[PDB]
């Protein structure tokens, strides 16, 4: 698959208890990237996870829906366990559905998290992120706090795909460059 005509962005956002003082950083990354142009065929989805993984806004190219979705993200109060594997399950379900319809788009997952996962929860996040990659998704991890980059490199496609959220304006540019390289 050398290039694609359109790109679907999947934000998978950690709203567990360990990221409480950092939700604003997570929101602001998402809000800055959600506003960029990226592609003439840009759709995005907002997925949040803590005790479960929930699709807060289904894939859409409509700016008003995105705007409302950003408003629900401003309301988030972090708390609970860190079930990141369900977050990926939510994106993989939307991905498989879209390719099942006559839709050939690239899938880009952006997972924002502190990486603070017990071994079992990490074990199944890695498996579900590998499940997304078989679905053709490219996975980036945007690390929050003093994130463990060795763990995130296993969730993301590589160490190349792990960026700190604190300098993520540079990371946005880096993520968007990879989209452009793969843009027919
Ligand atoms: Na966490």
């Amino acid at each position: 698959p050398a290039c694609y005509g359109g790109f679907d962005l999947y934000f998978i956002l950690d709203k567990s208890g360990s990221v409480l003082h950092h939700w604003n950083e997570i929101y602001y990354f998402v809000e800055q990237l959600a506003h960029r142009f990226i592609s003439p065929q840009l759709r995005m989805s907002f997925i949040v996870f803590s005790t479960r993984g929930t699709t807060l806004m289904k894939l859409t190219e409509d700016r008003e829906q995105i705007r409302q979705g950003l408003e629900e993200l401003q309301k988030v109060l972090p708390g609970g366990d860190t079930y990141m594997h369900e977050g990926f399950e939510r994106a993989s379900e939307q991905i498989y559905y879209e390719n099942s319809q006559g839709y050939r788009t690239a899938s880009v997952i952006i997972a924002l998290t502190d990486g603070e996962l017990h071994e079992d929860l990490f074990f199944y996040s890695e498996r579900e992120a590998n499940r997304s990659r078989d679905l053709g998704a490219i996975v980036y991890a945007v690390g929050v706090k003093d994130f463990n980059e060795t763990q995130l490199a296993r969730i993301a496609d590589s160490k190349d795909h792990v960026f700190p959220v604190n300098d993520g304006f540079q990371a946005l540019q880096g993520i968007i460059h990879s989209i452009l390289k793969k843009s027919c």
